[PDB]
């Protein structure tokens, strides 16, 4: 029947199923969930799916439509930042991602000096994910939600399981739903409670949010943390992996830090940690390509094909951090849905580089690159464990 998707977990290089869809940009596949779906991998095809409204993210949410893989939320949470904007919250959401609301950029730089001179205090190796990479993208969503950093390990253990790209239903992943909204809930009333659930709390009571319930509110913490959390750290994780994987780039960014904000655009191009495809329903019957798409058909965006596209992003497997259109990849999306926390995203790798090259220079990895195990199975290629020495 059908090729497979996605292709394989490891994060060391491009499955080698990439190079035969160049031939065919457009490719039926059968999904984890064993439903028909369009596969597109050229960059001019990713671009225009993205931008065009015929191409609904809302709508691969609907019952009974072809799916990737199970849902592991409540189908009206996948268009949660519409549910969002709809609930006259935007504003809200806007101002505690904005890296520059309340020395946010500042907190950053300071809290990562703080996890890497705790790793240089116990000396090599340790696992970089484990102490650094997850806190540090743990404890960003702690401070923009107002909730306390001693939390963030209950609310991190769910994504495990949330983020799975599962054939079937997860019989944990309703009951880490309903334990993390119970939490968030209990945060609205918390007198210690700042930031972002603290500015949503007060909106209650105020006569044009009387639509807004205690669990609709919840959602916007939970569904924040989740997301942000696992970009965050599935990025940063997989962006130091991609610097010890080309140490010529290390180096440079070692002699010209200034170079670090452009670095981060050309490794949002090429680092591996998306594992799936970006997913609409088509609302109408469209050409895409040379393939005539149906009314009703799921589509799938593949991320990494696009950003090594020769025809947008010509020697596409050299990692140059001057490369002049490294910014127009399709790592935060495009169109309607691309991400809203791109400054934030952009900002907190960047301090992450910045802050490694200055107090661990020497940083490489602790084991054989064969030696690390691929999580399977998930939204993110991630290493389950990034020994690192110096
Ligand atoms: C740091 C790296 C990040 C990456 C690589 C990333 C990537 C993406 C991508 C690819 C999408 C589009 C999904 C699609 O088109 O179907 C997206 C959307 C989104 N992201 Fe990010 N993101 C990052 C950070 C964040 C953070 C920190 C937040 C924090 C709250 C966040 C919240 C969201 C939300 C709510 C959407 C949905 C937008 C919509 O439906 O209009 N992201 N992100």
């Amino acid at each position: 029947t059908l090729l497979d998707f996605p292709f394989s977990p490891r994060g060391d290089q491009l499955p080698p199923e990439i190079e035969a869809l160049r031939a065919e940009p457009v490719k039926r596949v059968r999904t984890i969930a064993g439903d028909p779906a369009w596969l597109v991998s050229s960059y001019a095809l990713c671009k225009q799916v993205l931008e065009d409204p015929r191409f609904s993210l809302k709508d691969t949410s609907a019952p009974g439509v072809p799916r990737q893989y199970a849902l592991t939320i409540p189908p009206e949470v996948v268009n949660n930042m519409g549910n969002i904007t709809g609930a006259g919250l935007r504003k809200a959401v806007l101002k505690a991602i904005n890296p520059k609301t309340d020395g946010l950029t500042d907190w950053m730089r300071a809290h990562a000096a703080t996890l890497v001179d705790d790793i240089l205090d116990y000396g090599p190796p340790v696992d970089l994910r484990g102490r650094f990479t997850n806190p540090y993208a743990e404890h960003l969503h702690c401070r923009i939600l107002g909730i306390p950093q001693a939390d963030a390990p209950r609310l991190a253990a769910s994504l495990d399981i949330a983020f799975m790209n599962s054939a079937c239903p997860i019989t944990g992943a309703r009951l880490n739903w309903d334990r993390d909204i119970a939490y968030m809930v209990d945060r609205l009333d918390d007198p210690a409670t700042t930031g972002l659930m603290a500015e949503l709390a007060a909106l209650r009571g105020n006569p044009d949010y009387d639509h807004l319930t205690d669990e609709m509110l919840a959602t916007v913490g939970v569904t924040m943390f989740g997301a942000g959390v696992i970009s965050t750290m599935g990025f940063l994780t997989m962006a130091i992996f991609s610097l010890i994987q080309h140490p010529d780039v290390w180096e440079q960014l070692r002699k010209a830090p200034e170079k670090i904000p452009a670095a981060v655009d050309e490794l949002l191009r090429v680092n591996l940690s998306i594992a799936d495809g970006l997913p609409r329903l088509a609302l109408e019957d469209v050409r895409l390509g040379d393939v005539e798409v149906k009314k009703g058909e799921l589509v799938l965006v593949l991320v990494e094909a696009a950003n090594t596209d020769p025809a947008m992003f010509p020697d596409p497997h050299t990692v140059d951090i001057d490369r002049a259109n490294a910014g127009a990849h399709l790592s935060f999306g495009g169109g309607a849905h691309y991400c809203p926390a791109t400054a934030l995203g952009k900002k907190h790798a960047e301090i992450a580089i910045e802050v490694l090259l200055e107090r661990m220079p020497g940083l490489r990895l602790a084991v054989p690159v064969e030696q690390l195990v691929w999580r399977t199975r998930f939204m993110k290629r991630i290493p389950e464990r990034l020994p690192i020495a110096w």
